[PDB]
């Protein structure tokens, strides 16, 4: 019995980034495995991956994540 | 029994990014495996992947993610 | 029994990005596997992948994602 | 029993991106596998893939995604 | 029993992108496999793939996606 | 003053190769460049390129190669 | 003053190779450059490139290679 | 003044290789550069590149290689 | 003044290799550079590169290699 | 004044290798640099690079290598 819910109702800065680089190698989320049952992901926020990875104001509301497994009985 | 829901009702910055690079290698989400039952993904936010990966104002409401498995009985 | 729903009703910045690069290799979401039952994806947000991957205002409402498996009985 | 629904009713920035590059290789979503039952995708948001991949205002309402499997009985 | 529905009723920015490139290779969604039962896709959002892949205002309502499998009994 | 000469005068094994493959990509000699004066090649031996590239008894005599440049004065 | 010469005069094994592969990528000689005067090659032996690249008895005589540049004066 | 010479005059094993692989990436000789005067190669032996790269009895005589540059005066 | 010479005149084992692998990446000779005058190679022996790279009896005579530069005066 | 010479005149084992591997990364000779005058190589022996890199009986005679630079005057 898996339920997940979010309401956002409404009744009504500066950033300078400069990267001068050479040779980046960037990974985001990785799950790596061998011989597995499940590999879930739920991204109810964000996954931001960049050499210059700016995430402004990123979740401004109402994330809802359920996740389950199990119940072998 | 899997339910997931979101309502957003309504009744009513600066960013400069400069990347001067050479040679990026960027991964986002990766799941890598061998010999698996499931590999789920649910992106109820965002996945943003870039060399210059800007994610502004990214979720402004009402993400709903359920995820399940199981119940072998 | 899989249900997922979202209503958005209504009753009523600056960004400069400059990437001067050479040689990017960018991956977004990848699931890679061997010998698997399922590989699901549900993108109820976004997947944005770019060398210059800007995701502005990206989800402004009402994402609903259910995902399940199981029930072997 | 798979149900998914979304209503958006209504009763009522700047971006500059410049990528000067050479040689990009960009992947979006990829699922890669060997010897599998299913490989689903449901894109109830967006998948945006570009060298310069701008996703503005991307989901402004009412995404609904269900996904299931199972029930071997 | 697969149902999916969306109503949008109604009772009532700037972007500059310049990519000066040379040699892009861009993939969108790809599912690649060997020896599989199903490979579904449902794009109830969008899939946008470009060297310069701009997706403005992309889903402004009422996506509905169901997806299922199963029921071996 | 470029001179090159070879005389072969005359006054008088087993190999099993089996390649069972799938998907080869083979390059031989490549010179790749940008903005160049000369790109010479002289093949006074052999260039053998194959997925299964057998070169038996390949030069049995008398290769002569000169190569020059220069002399700006 | 470039001279190169070879005389072969005459006055008078087992190999089993089995490659069972999948997916090779093989390069031979490569010179890769940017903004160059010369790129010479002289192959007064052999260049053998293969997934299964057997070079038996390859030079049995008399290779002669000169190579020069220079002399700006 | 470049001279190179070789005479071969005449007055008068087992090998089993088995490679059972998957996924090789093989490079031979590579010279890679940026902004160069010369890039010479002289192969007065052999260059053998293979996934299974057997070089038997490879030079049985008389290699001669000269190489020069210089003399700016 | 560059001279190189070799005469081979004539007046008159077991090997088992088995590589059972998965995923090799093999490089041979590489010279890699940036902003260079010369990049010479002279192969008056052999360059053998393979996943299974057998070099039997490889130089059985008479290699001659000269190499020079210089003389700015 | 560069001279190099070799004469081989004539007037008249077991090996078992088994590599059962997974995932090799092998480099041979590499010279890597930035901002250089010369990068020479002379291979008057052999360069053997392999995952299973057997070099039997490799130089059986008469290697001759000269190499110089200099003489700025």
């Amino acid at each position: 019995g898996v339920v997940a819910a979010a309401e956002k109702t409404k009744q009504g800065g500066v950033l300078y980034v400069g990267s001068k680089t050479k040779e980046g190698v960037v990974h985001g989320v990785a799950t790596v495995a061998e011989k597995t049952k499940e590999q879930v992901t739920n991204v109810g926020g964000a996954v931001v991956t960049g050499v210059t990875a700016v995430a402004q104001k990123t979740v401004e509301g109402a994330g809802s994540i359920a996740a389950a497994t199990g119940f072998v009985k």
